[PDB]
């Protein structure tokens, strides 16, 4: 059963691969996570260069299985009762006034290792718009995350509205819609409509000189009540 791998401290390995507007990078994470808090600590490098993108953009596409399911929830959570084989995750990022991201990752362990694999597009971005100017505050807004069953995926539709702090005291929204379908022929849990609650702290290792992101962050599923 998939919840008894997530019982203690897991390691994570996450690599990116990015076009963005003909712009080519890669990024690099790795950290743990501990779905018994519902509590991720990673640290990304981009491998090419510097980010021709805000780190913040990236923290949605760059593993909702280390969520905290309530003991009263755990029969509607997906993302644990596809592993260890795994899910894909899909999306398409809308952000508003300007370009979108659609992204396709595979999620499994490697071992005993969770890996997140994401191949990643952008396409339509203004070159002084928020993204390919470099206009968000590198910070992170708290969200709720929507999911509902896709009963003919086999899997889980999600929805929610991202924050982004531009620099100016404005705020950019990224509108994701996304798809997750497992990789096994296994049952999975199809869950009654819920929601996580999420909130993400970013940092700096002072002694880093690589293009790079620490995150913190904690997740907790919620809205079915006892
Ligand atoms: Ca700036
Ligand atoms: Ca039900």
């Amino acid at each position: 059963k998939g919840e008894e791998l997530f019982t203690g401290v897991v390691p994570i390995l996450v690599e990116l691969d990015g076009d963005v507007n003909g712009h080519k990078f890669s990024v690099s994470g790795e950290g743990e996570g501990d779905a018994t808090y519902g509590k991720l600590t990673l640290k990304f490098i981009c491998t090419t260069g510097k980010l021709p993108v805000p780190w913040p953009t990236l923290v949605t596409t760059l593993v909702q299985c280390f969520s905290r399911y309530p003991d009263h929830m755990k029969q509607h959570d997906f993302f644990k009762s596809a592993m260890p084989e795994g899910y894909v995750q899909e999306r398409t990022i809308f952000f508003k006034d300007d370009g979108n991201y659609k992204t396709r990752a595979e999620v499994k362990f490697e071992g005993d290792t969770l890996v997140n694999r994401i191949e990643l597009k952008g396409i339509d971005f203004k070159e002084d718009g928020n993204i390919l100017g470099h206009k968000l505050e590198y910070n992170y807004n708290s969200h709720n995350v929507y999911i509902m069953a896709d009963k003919q995926k086999n899997g889980i539709k999600v929805n929610f509205k991202i924050r982004h702090n531009i620099e100016d005291g404005s705020v950019q929204l990224a509108d994701h819609y996304q798809q997750n379908t497992p990789i096994g022929d296994g049952p999975v849990l199809l869950p009654d409509n819920h929601y996580l609650s999420t909130q993400s702290a970013l940092s700096k290792d002072p002694n880093e000189k690589r293009d790079h992101m620490v995150l913190l962050e904690f997740v907790t599923a919620a809205g079915i009540t006892l």
